[PDB]
């Protein structure tokens, strides 16, 4: 789906919409596209083990140095593996393979710590409804910049969190819609073709064509 965002990112940003004689941001708001599923809260410990998160819904996953992946759903017991070359197996932590024993100590600590230390991004934001049979996204990829985390979800999303302003942005191509978090935790949620039509303000418009940036380079 990466693609599919760069189109619908490449047809906003054309659009040139904080250049409009009136913007009226506020009419392209659309609560239909508030996402399911983003990510609350991250550790970065690459220097040992990896890439842990926290999505909104409570559940947990780890991306580990050795490009596998570990993902606890919000039961607290449910776990999948996805191996390396895509394998994905269903597992529980009650009852696991012992070959396992490390990685979900390691996932058991990611999680005790974003439980108990860390704020929960879009605390303030009821999520989209979703359906509790389909699997959890899980984290594709990530990387940081100088002014965010770049965080590539599996069902298509592409969340970037500004580090200085706290400001963030969710992406969905699915939804063909951005989330903008703001400084003050104010969130609104915006169909991109309404951007266009509409106008933003530059703030918006500016981290878009950030965000186009990143998805390029997500893509490469």
């Amino acid at each position: 789906h990466l693609s599919d965002m760069l189109q619908q990112l490449h047809s906003v940003n054309a659009s040139k919409p904080s250049e409009r004689g009136l913007v009226r941001q506020e009419e392209a708001e659309d609560p239909a596209c508030i996402p399911i599923f983003w990510v609350s809260k991250w550790v970065d410990y690459s220097d040992k083990y990896g890439l842990g998160y926290q999505l909104c819904d409570n559940s947990v996953g780890v991306l580990f140095n050795d490009s596998t992946r570990l993902i606890l759903y919000n039961d607290g017991d449910s776990l999948q593996y996805i191996e390396r070359d895509g394998t994905e197996s269903y597992l529980t932590v009650s009852s696991h393979p012992n070959s396992l024993m490390k990685k979900i100590t390691l996932l058991k600590y990611f999680r005790n710590y974003m439980s108990e230390h860390l704020l929960k991004a879009g605390a303030n934001i009821t999520p989209r409804e979703g359906d509790e049979l389909a699997r959890l996204p899980y984290l594709r990829t990530w990387f940081r910049t100088r002014s965010a985390i770049i965080l590539h979800l599996s069902n298509g999303s592409v969340q970037i969190n500004f580090f200085q302003d706290h400001t963030k942005l969710i992406l969905c191509p699915l939804m063909a819609a951005v989330t903008y978090i703001d400084e003050k935790r104010d969130f609104r949620t915006y169909r991109l073709s309404l951007l266009e039509e509409y106008g933003c303000c530059k703030e918006l418009a500016s981290r878009l064509r950030y965000a186009r940036t990143m998805v390029d380079k997500l893509l490469s």
